[PDB]
């Protein structure tokens, strides 16, 4: 996250930090034993972490859990990253508290103008690489999809909003993949591409949730 703030240890109680070694990307809990995250997130090898604010200190709170599968969306195409949404089913129930809990599914997408919260362990620098310990945070609104189009003409589809700062200085960047976008306590988005972290014209991409919800209902009445 660049030029966000220090959420605070566990204010974000849904986010959840993908690691295989290493932090490598971000997801959301939705229930007690499913995860949300990018497609373009996923490897194998992955255990979630849970109630992480610190992620290279272990401050009480955390709760490691191994994915028991990862479920990429069927029509996921890595050169667009259109459709980039992934499930990972938890080999064992979290055990949900006030500093472990889930976020709600979206009944309606979100309108351009909308203030959302995205945080994650991401790159803090615009230009250079700087990687935070803890969980930062960056409330940034929903932008008009023809400002969206007009900043990635022909990259932009149905399930990509933009999100951010025209301006630059403030937005999400690698490290953040596959966390939340949360606007009045719904989960609209998922962190996905943008050109570079914070720069002028070029805000970042987020994966549209509200488009994706009986999938992911149906998905894991099945699985
Ligand atoms: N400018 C943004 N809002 C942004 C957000 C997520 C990103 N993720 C990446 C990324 N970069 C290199 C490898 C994997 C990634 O997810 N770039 C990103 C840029
Ligand atoms: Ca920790
Ligand atoms: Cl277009």
């Amino acid at each position: 996250i660049v030029g966000g703030y220090t959420c605070g240890a566990n204010t974000v109680p849904y986010q959840v930090s993908l690691n295989s070694g290493y932090h490598f990307c971000g997801g959301s809990l939705i229930n007690s034993q499913w995860v949300v995250s990018a497609a373009h997130c996923y490897k194998s090898g992955i255990q979630v972490r849970l109630g992480e604010d610190n992620i290279n200190v272990v401050e009480g709170n955390e709760q490691f859990i191994s994915a028991s599968k990862s479920i990429v969306h069927p029509s996921y195409n890595s050169n667009t990253l259109n459709n980039d949404i992934m499930l990972i089913k938890l080999k064992s129930a979290a055990s949900l508290n006030s500093r472990v809990a889930s976020i709600s599914l979206p009944t309606s997408c979100a309108s351009a103008g909308t203030q959302c919260l995205i945080s994650g362990w991401g790159n803090t620098k615009s230009s250079g690489t700087s990687y935070p310990d803890v969980l930062k945070c960056l409330k940034a609104p929903i932008l008009s999809d023809s400002s969206c189009k007009s900043a990635y003409p022909g990259q932009i589809t149905s399930n990509m909003f933009c999100a951010g700062y025209l301006e630059g200085g403030k937005d999400s960047c690698q490290g953040d993949s596959g966390g939340p976008v949360v606007c009045s306590g719904k989960l609209q988005g998922i962190v996905s591409w943008g050109s570079g972290c914070a720069q002028k014209n070029k805000p970042g991409v987020y994966t549209k949730v509200c488009n994706y919800v009986s999938w992911i209902k149906q998905t894991i009445a099945s699985n």
